[PDB]
């Protein structure tokens, strides 16, 4: 089973690479602009683009700076990268109603 982006279908990640950060794979969280997100941490995510330096600013998980990822195909906005932390250093927050779910 593998994760898509749900607009132009590349491919993103997999239901195998979740990963429980903090006890729980699911985070509900909002920025500053009031946006909720329903973000799933993954270990790990293919076909996204990073973009911009990493910022500690507003980061929804302790220790760790953050970098938008953009579905590298299509540009939707699906959700971030972390760095610069510990156990692990780095992990992608991927926001859920952005993929699709489907056969591998
Ligand atoms: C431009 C956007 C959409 C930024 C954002 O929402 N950043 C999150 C990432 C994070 O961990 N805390 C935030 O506020
Ligand atoms: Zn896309």
């Amino acid at each position: 089973s593998i994760f898509r982006c749900r607009q132009c279908g590349q491919t993103i990640s997999r239901r195998d690479w979740l990963l429980p950060m903090g006890g729980d794979h699911e985070h509900v969280v909002f920025n500053p602009a009031g946006m909720i997100f329903r973000v799933w941490c993954f270990s790990l995510a293919q076909g996204l683009r990073l973009i911009g330096a990493p910022s500690g600013e507003f980061s929804w998980f302790k220790g760790y700076d953050w970098t938008i990822a953009l579905c590298g195909q299509c540009g939707s906005h699906l959700g971030w990268h972390y760095e610069g932390g510990s156990q692990p250093q780095t992990f992608f927050g991927l926001i859920k109603d952005r993929l699709a779910e489907g056969p591998a």
